[PDB]
């Protein structure tokens, strides 16, 4: 372990689940820590020995806005490291305790106390919260959101070598913006594509997934979001604007997961991914946004093309079939997968080189050769997240941050042993062709990376 | 062998693929038959050895307008029977022959030359030869279009005895329709859920079907076709209708594959199937048909429900991600399936009882006791067809007939011991119920048995 980060502390991490046990390994992995240096505390137990494996104590218990700041708050000295895995609790809150105990925080998704509040709040919510704090705070920084905002800027530099472009690495928003308009791009999507198949096959009634089930229902559930571009020359006839909430977005009546885009991605090429909604459009689009002052110049389109494991597309499609009432029972595939792999990365079209894609395609033979309590999908969060963690314990006095404002270079080369094959891949591709003749769609030649021509518009 | 038909002719069966392979093991079981007294004459060869497990004579030759009354003519004496299990040969053409040469023959369905021409023209072009030819020629009729009819006639008089109705077995058309109008049946659906599941998973590239994966490709290509009843009060924003097509039929702009329907199955329940359009839609309607002269009086909606084994659940979301682009491979799955069944059968909607569902519930497991280079699917196809077969045997000199012109009781008291368990069920199942509300679609709380409820309409 010659590069084992030694660790005083503790870690307290709340939540059990999908995300919790993945990471269990690559915390005693990367720290020279004891197990007695981990505590974890979760409302429902489970059928998995993580926690016994590696000799960690388990509380069971449901955190409450009545009792969380007894219950967290005894857990936390100053200089502790709270990882928050869980659902259903107040982000905001648990960052305030944090603060108010001096101990770091970290977070895969900014989460509101159980009981529809729109993910636009929830972010604001806390982020007008940016000079309050001063022990750091990483939020949403998991695969996506998160390891996909360093996939971009990295893209960006690549594609900029790539050009003859000869720069300096860019600091503040503004540059990332500018170099993202200078070079071109008109679009930018979040490509991914699990392919893990497994045994036995899907059986009625359960909606099963390579990661929470709960997750993708309620993110396919709500209505398509969408960074507007100012390329962007038509109107989606289905399409909306929140007056005051977020300037650069764009909403969809149809739910995300009844919506599909053309994307691309290099292991299988040209597919139809679910345009599924998530908490990183807003920001990164604005992170892209360039303006004098209040007229803006440039943005460019940012969205989410999905397309999950087999498994999880005969479960959508099972969804929908009940008329969106969730099936009564949920499964998350590890152990039985047999084969494939998760392709996540970044699109960004526009670049007279031509489409490019970077990102991790991470099989789940690599995966389970590197760490156990994991498959393809799970592991490419929890490497992101061991790396923030990382992070934070050498920058415990940042405030809340977000992944944009984390130096990308720094997450990348300590994620990267935990992403399998990871690199750009430049492409002739486009939705204008391999097009089809049984059933013509109007579609725009004079710019294919129109919203218009990306869109599967049945009609 | 107490039930083993004698016969002293010879079954010349041209074609060799998913229907003709599995048809061998029945033949051999109901007639008392040598294999000399066999022959195959197919296109492509094969990597199955079922010809040579039987000993049963194979030639390798493709039939063509040029060869075919030389190829065929010269292996067809009188009283001989002529299995049609191919493609891409004309139907009309080997009907004549056969009359010609005073040989029986039967089809599971009518094609044209290998070369788009509509499915109505083949039908009344070889219709209009009714009283032309002596010898008989049974079409289409396999499961569906074929076992499909038999299951409306026996669900007609079911639902007559459970609603204290006592009549007796109607005989032409008009009574059968008339039936079904004082029956109050506005809707007949082929309502069919195939749950075969398979090892190992499916691969990105190919097309996997219980069944032929062209045939099902082709049938979902083309635009919905639907026999439109008189109770519809709502016209499809999309629908159409041929002047001089048939005047029972609407059709429907986007393709087959890409309209749901809702409709039910008792394994399983609510589902929503494909409207994947088929023969016999035209055929049935006009067979429940009802007027004075010149006047509807009565014609219930009729349509295919279609929800296909996962793997080709998989097969058609590639094939519309691919651009409606046939993937390069296609593969039947047999040996492969481990699990599952298929649900083949026939809803009658309307009726005070409520909703009735006739049909077979065959599993992978008895299809395999039952027969080899079989399952589920396969099963229930040949099953219609050798008892098609021994029906024309006995009834050699009827011409040109429709499976709706045989005896559903004969026919389905010979394939009942290949279609597992077979039976009626009663549901307050309707398509206004168990409703979501995430999204409120339109609906028409007057009248659950209209068009406007059963399609999924996305907006
Ligand atoms: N950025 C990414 O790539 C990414 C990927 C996956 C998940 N996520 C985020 O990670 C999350 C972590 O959850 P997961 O996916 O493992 O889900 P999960 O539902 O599998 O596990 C969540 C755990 O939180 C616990 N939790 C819920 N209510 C609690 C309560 N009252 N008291 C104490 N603990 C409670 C549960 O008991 C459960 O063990 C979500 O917030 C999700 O948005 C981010
Ligand atoms: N009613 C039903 O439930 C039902 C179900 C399935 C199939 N069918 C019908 O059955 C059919 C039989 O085909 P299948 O599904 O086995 O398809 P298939 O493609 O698997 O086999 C068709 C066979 O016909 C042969 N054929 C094609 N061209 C030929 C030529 N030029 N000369 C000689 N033979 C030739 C091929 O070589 C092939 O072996 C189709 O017509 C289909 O519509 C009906």
């Amino acid at each position: 372990n010659t590069k084992k980060i030694l660790f005083k502390n503790r870690f307290v991490i709340l939540g059990f689940g999908c995300v919790g046990q993945a990471l269990m390994p690559l915390i005693f992995e990367k720290f020279d820590i004891k197990p007695s240096q981990v505590t974890i505390i979760a409302a429902e137990g489970t059928k998995v020995d993580v926690a016994q494996q590696y000799g960690v104590s388990f509380k069971l218990q449901q955190i409450t806005p009545q009792n969380y700041l007894e219950v967290i708050g005894s857990t936390l000295e100053e200089n502790d490291f709270l990882i928050d895995v869980s659902i259903g609790i107040s982000s905001l809150a648990l960052i305030i305790l944090c603060n108010q105990k001096g101990a770091l925080y970290i977070n895969a998704a900014t989460e509101p106390w159980k009981e529809r509040r729109t993910n636009y709040s929830l972010r604001e919510e806390v982020l007008r919260l940016k000079d309050k704090t001063q022990k750091t705070a990483l939020i949403t920084h998991g695969a996506n959101p998160g390891l996909v905002s360093h996939f971009i800027k990295e893209a960006l530099l690549n594609i900029a070598k790539d050009n003859g472009l000869t720069i300096n690495r860019p600091k503040n928003a503004a540059e990332w913006a500018n170099l993202a308009m200078t070079l071109g791009i008109k679009v930018i999507h979040v490509a991914e594509q699990d392919s893990q198949v497994t045994y036995p096959p899907k059986s009625p009634g359960e909606f099963v997934n390579t990661w929470s089930a709960n997750g993708l229902i309620l993110e396919g559930l709500q209505p398509a979001e969408i960074g507007w571009g100012t390329h962007e020359a038509h109107w989606p006839h289905d399409a909306y604007s929140h007056s005051n909430g977020p300037q650069c977005a764009i909403y969809l009546s149809r739910p995300s997961a009844g919506v599909m885009v053309r994307s691309w991605t290099p292991t299988l090429g040209a597919f139809h991914g679910f345009l599924i909604t998530h908490a990183e459009t807003i920001s990164l689009t604005n992170f892209l946004t360039l303006k004098n002052g209040s007229e803006l110049l440039y943005r460019p389109t940012v969205h989410y093309a999905y397309n999950p494991c087999p498994d999880a597309r005969l479960s959508i499609f099972e969804l929908k079939s009940n008329e969106w009432k969730p099936q009564n029972k949920n499964r998350l595939i590890l152990n039985e997968i047999i084969d494939g792999c998760d392709e996540l990365g970044v699109l960004l079209m526009g670049n007279q080189r031509g489409a490019y894609w970077y990102g991790s395609t991470l099989s789940i033979q690599e995966a389970r050769q590197i760490a156990p309590y994991n498959n393809a999908t799970s592991l490419q969060v929890v490497a992101s997240m061991i790396s923030g963690i990382i992070w934070a314990i050498e920058h415990p006095d940042e405030g809340i941050v977000e992944p944009e404002e984390v130096d990308h270079q720094y997450i990348i080369d300590i994620a990267k042993p935990y992403l399998g094959k990871v690199g750009g891949y430049y492409t002739d591709w486009t939705p204008l062709k391999n097009r089809g003749e049984l059933y013509p769609e109007e579609v725009d030649l004079s710019d294919p990376w129109q919203f218009f021509n990306i869109r599967v518009n049945l009609e």
